[PDB]
């Protein structure tokens, strides 16, 4: 009836940077929304707290949520290792879009990316499920620690996370 809101408190080499919050589009993509919500609260016994943004590419996107292998090869959903693409109603319209990373059709786990540009060519293959609500300036700050090949110049971590309200 109202979409939930979750936050991440970001750190750079252990030092506090700021907080980003996200509206999750539970109205349109409820299953995909609930996965990210629950990984953010940690209520299933695992999740995003302490994990890193392993791949950041300025002018493209910030990617993380690989909490098992910390490098883009791991993660798992609250539903099993993988779950299906729920739908593609929502599109990659611009900076701040929150979207699922994947390795093929119906291979969603826990990895996600926040867009820092319009990424139209991802439409219909990555499930869009939320957007940055507060702290797009902190996402832009994060982005400056990326590189063309995605390697970060300092360690970008989710020091804390959970649900607002
Ligand atoms: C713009 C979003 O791009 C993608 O989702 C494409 N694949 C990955 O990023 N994966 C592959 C992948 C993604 C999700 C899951 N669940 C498994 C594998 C993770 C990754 N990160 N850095 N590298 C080199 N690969």
């Amino acid at each position: 009836m109202v979409n939930p809101t979750v936050f991440f408190d970001i750190a750079v080499d252990g030092e506090p940077l700021g907080r980003v919050s996200f509206e999750l589009f539970a109205d349109k993509v409820p299953k995909t929304a609930e996965n990210f919500r629950a990984l953010s609260t940690g209520e299933k016994g695992f999740g995003y707290k302490g994990s890193c943004f392993h791949r950041i590419i300025p002018g493209f996107m910030c990617q993380g949520g690989d909490f098992t292998r910390h490098n883009g090869t791991g993660g798992k959903s609250i539903y099993g290792e993988k779950f299906e693409d729920e739908n593609f109603i929502l599109k990659h319209t611009g900076p701040g879009i929150l979207s699922m990373a994947n390795a093929g059709p119906n291979t969603n786990g826990s990895q996600f990316f926040i867009c820092t540009a319009k990424t139209e060519w991802l439409d219909g293959k990555h499930v869009v499920f939320g957007k940055v609500k507060e702290g797009m300036n902190i996402v832009e700050a994060m982005e400056r620690f990326g590189s063309r090949n995605g390697k970060t110049s300092k360690k970008i971590t989710i020091a804390d996370c959970g649900q607002l309200e």
